């Protein structure tokens, strides 16, 4: 693989969004991964509707503003035959009735791939596929108040993840490697809404434990 990758530089990544006070991190992670794959497929970067996922993917197992899984989101898109644009189905940060309109569908998927649970496998996927949906342990104030540099938390769990985000690349700055991770907490958090998570340090915060992407 390349020594560094940043898919933002290749046009795969929309600006940082803000989930607000709704537990919809999973939906932002999923739209991020699908935005990347649709861009690879068509050459068009189109912002996708998290609200559509929040409101409509209950049958697949998601729980709206109370949490959910990226893979369940990808399954919804496949079952549903589409996903609306952000513009057509704007984000409200509350769970509402499903208002999917196929007229404004701009994305689809044909399934998803779960990446082997190792950082070497994750790097290979990031290098070859595009942005990757990932689960992390974000349940430390050190993450809440993260500002800059490589994030390293001695107490982080590699097995108990509670937050879905998007790996958009990787690189290096003694222990100087990182994953470039797009969050969904607005631009004023971290480095323009991004965090450099410690890479190749024993699967820190479980970043390789539940990584996936949609096929398109
Ligand atoms: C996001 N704002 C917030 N977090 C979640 O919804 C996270 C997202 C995933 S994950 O990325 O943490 C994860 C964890 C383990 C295996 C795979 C993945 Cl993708 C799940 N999750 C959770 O907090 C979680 C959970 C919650 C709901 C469900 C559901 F039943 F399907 F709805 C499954 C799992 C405890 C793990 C804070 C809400």
């Amino acid at each position: 693989a390349p020594r560094s990758v940043d898919w933002r530089e290749k046009g795969y990544v929309t600006p940082v969004k803000n989930q607000g006070q709704c537990g919809s991190c999973w939906a932002f992670s999923a739209t991020g991964a699908l935005e990347g794959q649709m861009f690879r497929k068509t050459g068009r970067l189109i912002s996708l509707s998290e609200q559509n996922l929040v409101d409509c993917s209950g049958p697949q197992g998601n729980e709206g503003c109370n949490g959910g899984l990226m893979d369940y989101a990808f399954q919804y898109v496949q079952d549903n035959g589409g996903l609306d644009s952000e513009e057509s189905y704007p984000y409200e940060a509350t769970e509402e009735s499903c208002k999917y309109n196929p007229k404004y569908s701009v994305a689809n998927d044909t399934g998803f791939v779960d990446i082997p649970k190792q950082e070497k496998a994750l790097m290979k996927a990031v290098a070859t596929v595009g942005p990757i949906s990932v689960a992390i342990d974000a349940g430390h104030e050190s993450f809440l108040f993260y500002k800059e540099g490589i994030y390293f938390e001695p107490d982080c769990s590699s097995e108990d993840m509670d937050h879905g985000v998007l790996v958009v690349g990787y690189g290096f700055e003694d222990n100087n490697k990182y994953w470039l991770v797009k969050n969904s907490w607005g631009e004023e958090w971290g480095m323009g809404g991004y965090v450099k998570m410690a890479k190749d340090r024993r699967n820190h915060c479980g970043i390789a434990s539940a990584a996936s992407y949609p096929t398109v």
